């Protein structure tokens, strides 16, 4: 397969983001649970990139505080990589870093502190941290979801990575389980795609799997959200647990995350390649940031519009399965929508203008 890797700009190229549009006037907020950013790699890798780098700021949830550990290899290289990849992409936007403590209460917060934020006033959340939904606390999962769904109502669009383990998520119960709150019906769930692209097209994109020691994109039927009303056209199936319960498909959306066609970021003054779906939920807030910038207001909630817009807005990933447990392939693509890829990777200008009234 030969390792590749791409800087944040070659996809947004490969995915047609909108140009002259950089995130002016827009705030992204990027929740954290752990770890730290340091200024001094986020200034080189900024200065790196030619794009004049974003403010970044950290806000306190609950006493947590900004603080990278160091290690390249730890949460810092979540922290820095959201926040390289968003900022690189709508430098003009302003980034907001919640950090909060590691429980269900501080990720609750975290989340509800951005949405309400009144001295940063983010428009769009980029969610990175999560868990299979089957093992959330119901109240927790409860509390979070209406806080998703408070954010639909105030006009902030909230992104979340779908998970890195396929369709089993991590969990060795021999059932198949998708990640909260990629679930969650409010957030628009972000999976992975290995993606061969040149500036001037995709040569070949299709469903992240590296196997159970690569990893691959989270996917599949929800066990505690229904299917919503606007994504009964999607054709989504029901869970392949036996049950057959129906529900919610994950995910909404995928971008590239197969890190052997990873993003060059620095993490801790160390150049290297990190991949995964935590990668594409701030690709594509940026690339809200654009849409929210060249339109009058915020888009917000975007899940019943997207399922609504026209083949074009969307590049199809009809190859390969999320199944990093099994050989029954399950989760696979398909035309259409699939528990894999969902709706595919979107085509920046093609969406913007699908949304320009
Ligand atoms: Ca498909």
């Amino acid at each position: 397969a030969a390792p590749t890797a791409y800087t944040p700009l070659d996809v947004a190229q490969a995915y047609q983001f909108p140009e002259g549009l950089d995130g002016q006037g827009q705030c992204i907020a990027i929740i954290e649970l752990g770890g730290g950013y340091d200024e001094t790699s986020l200034a080189q890798y900024f200065a790196s990139l030619g794009v004049s780098a974003p403010q970044v700021v950290s806000v306190s949830v609950d006493g947590a505080t900004n603080q990278p550990t160091g290690d390249p290899n730890g949460p810092d290289g979540e922290v820095e990589l959201d926040i390289e990849v968003a900022g690189a992409l709508a430098p003009g936007a302003k980034i907001a870093v919640y950090f909060a403590p590691n429980t269900d209460a501080g990720f609750l917060n975290a989340i509800t502190t951005a949405v309400h934020d009144p001295t940063h006033k983010p428009s769009i959340v980029s969610i990175s941290w999560g868990g299979p939904e089957d093992s959330w606390a119901p109240a927790s999962i409860a509390a979070m979801n209406r806080a998703f769904l408070d954010a639909a109502a105030l006009g902030v669009t909230v992104l979340a990575a779908a998970g890195d383990s396929g369709s089993t998520d991590g969990e060795q119960d021999g059932l198949y389980h998708v990640d909260f709150p990629a679930a969650s019906p409010y957030v628009l769930a972000c999976g992975g795609t290995r993606l061969v692209a040149s500036a001037g097209r995709i040569e070949r994109e299709t469903v992240w799997n590296d196997g159970p020691d690569g990893g691959s994109t989270g996917g599949g039927v929800s066990r505690i959200f229904p299917l919503p009303s606007w994504q009964e056209r999607a054709n989504v199936p029901p869970s392949a647990n036996p049950g057959a319960g129906s529900g919610r498909g994950v995910p909404d959306v995928a971008g590239n995350a197969d890190p052997a066609t990873g993003y060059e970021v620095v993490i801790d003054g160390e150049t290297t390649v990190i991949g995964g779906t935590s990668a594409v939920a701030p690709l594509f807030a940026a690339l809200v940031a654009r849409i929210n910038q060249k339109l009058g207001k915020p888009v917000g909630y975007l899940n019943p519009t997207l399922y609504q817009l026209p083949p074009e807005v969307f590049h199809d990933i009809t190859e390969g399965n999320n199944d990093i447990a099994n050989r029954a392939r399950i989760y696979q693509a398909g035309p259409g929508w699939d528990p894999c890829t969902g709706l595919g990777s979107p085509i920046g200008i093609r969406l913007l203008q699908a949304l320009l009234p």
